[PDB]
């Protein structure tokens, strides 16, 4: 059949099962996102303030953090020359004020565990367990209503509450997001492609801090899940790493014990011994989700330059070059199943095969382009209402190539036993903002899947 049609059964078949997961356990990053769209007179003055030769330099060559706002305007102009997403710590006070003052446009919940929460839990009504490191009111109230639970203890036993319901009031982690459309001019640089840069500003996700009822009472809060989604290690350092990452460890020691699948939804990893140790610990993961700078940053430590550079050319970026890299990640970790998301198309490598792999993969794709309209999503309906959104044709090439290469047939094909899905994307014209599209993606595809089983 077409793609369209294929898309069509995909999302009355996901529309169907999805609702049938039983419970979901996300972590460990929650946070409040302050979303800026940029405003390119307004950057450029600030730009010259800031000290534009300095600025220019970072936009070359993104710093390991930003501790200066001259680092934080040249890692923002980083994203928009390439028109490439990426994130880094705040370390400065002083940089974190000048942002405060800076403003947004609109604050929204953040992190990989709550955004994956809100759409989960709140849209597609599948019931989760939240880590939220921080659970002040704004973030409290951020969480959408619905089967949506942090625990808490009353007694020595977990008891299940929404996080509106939690007593407490601790502190708001914030996050800055700075939004850019495609073609955003700054000087004579051009965005290629609309984009965002992330500046973390709180201390709480930025070490990955875990509450105690994750700790050791983390076996009964998950009695009910069947499979669970982790992120966060992206901010840590080779200073800060190992606690937090025995305690991650301890958890997928328990996860693996029940045969709960996990799966790892990689970011921007700027400290590359931490890169290192999470490919270290992959194995014990069923999957991983990641973008085209994300695969890149991993065959940087692999040794892999080529690939590297080609994950980071222009949109589409090669396919045979991501398949290659998936190869890699793939016989280097261990891992099962690799779901690679970029501009105009997404690719599964996995160790199994099935047709559930490519069809999930385009229930995320109708997800995202729904997101893509209107910033968040509001119900499953918006979701069938992307059909209408074309599919891009870019992506025909794409596909061409991987047929040459790999012999792939409606999106399907094989390459060293490992089964290749692939899938032209839905690209909205005029997308409101990006930021979160790439969870809705990973989220999405890994429960969809999971639930095509059922
Ligand atoms: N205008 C758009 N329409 C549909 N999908 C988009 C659009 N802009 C970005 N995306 C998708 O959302 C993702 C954001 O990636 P990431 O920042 O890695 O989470 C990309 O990999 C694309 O698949
Ligand atoms: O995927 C979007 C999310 O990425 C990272 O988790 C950022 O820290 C967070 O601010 C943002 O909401």
């Amino acid at each position: 059949p077409t793609w369209e049609e294929l898309y069509k059964n995909a999302i009355e078949k996901a529309i169907k099962s999805v609702p049938k997961v039983k419970g979901v356990l996300l972590g460990y990053n929650t946070n409040i996102d302050a979303i800026k769209y940029l405003d390119s007179k307004d950057l450029e003055e600030r730009i010259i303030k800031a000290g534009k030769e300095e600025v220019i330099k970072y936009s070359e060559e993104l710093p390991d953090k930003i501790n200066t706002v001259s680092q934080l305007l040249g890692s923002i102009l980083w994203s928009i020359r390439r028109g490439k997403a990426a994130e880094l710590f705040v370390e400065s006070c002083p940089v974190r004020f000048y942002m405060k003052r800076w403003g947004w446009n609109e604050l929204r919940m953040g992190g990989q565990a709550g955004i994956m929460a809100n759409l989960l839990g709140g849209v597609y009504g599948v019931p989760v367990i939240v880590h939220v490191p921080q659970l002040s009111r704004l973030q409290a109230n951020l969480f959408l209503d619905g089967p949506i639970y942090v625990p808490t203890l009353e007694n020595g036993e977990v008891k299940l509450i929404h996080p509106k319901e939690f007593s407490g009031d601790e502190e708001n982690c914030i996050h800055y997001i700075y939004e850019f459309p495609r073609g955003f001019r700054v000087f004579e640089f051009e965005a290629p492609r609309e984009n965002r840069f992330i500046g973390s500003a709180d201390d709480y996700n930025t070490t990955l801090f875990i509450r105690e009822e994750f700790r050791e009472s983390f076996s009964e809060v998950i009695k009910n899940v069947q499979l669970a989604i982790l992120s966060g290690l992206q901010a840590l350092t080779k200073e800060n790493y190992k606690e937090p990452f025995e305690i991650v460890k301890s958890n997928l020691e328990v996860l693996n014990e029940r045969e709960i699948p996990v799966h790892l939804e990689f970011a921007f990893t700027p400290d590359e011994k931490v890169r290192e140790e999470i490919l270290n610990v992959l194995g014990m993961f069923y999957s991983v989700g990641l973008n085209e700078v994300e695969l890149a940053s991993i065959m940087e430590i692999l040794g892999e330059k080529k690939l590297a550079k080609e994950l980071l050319a222009h949109d589409p970026v090669d396919p045979i070059a991501v398949t290659e890299a998936m190869l890699k990640l793939a016989k280097k970790t261990g891992v099962k199943r690799i779901h690679f998301h970029t501009y105009g198309y997404y690719l599964a490598l996995t160790e199994y095969k099935g047709e559930h792999v490519r069809d999930a993969l385009l229930f995320a794709a109708l997800a995202a382009a729904a997101k893509a309209m209107k910033g968040n999503i509001t119900s499953l309906e918006e979701i069938r209402e992307a059909t209408s959104v074309p599919v891009n044709e870019k992506a025909t090439q794409v596909e061409e190539k991987l047929r040459a290469e790999y012999g792939i047939k409606e999106g399907i094909g094989e390459v060293e036993g490992y089964q290749i899905a692939f899938i032209p994307t839905k690209i909205v014209a005029k997308p409101k903002s990006t930021v979160g599209i790439g969870d809705t993606i990973s989220s999405s595809a890994f429960i969809g899947e999971f639930s095509f089983t059922l």
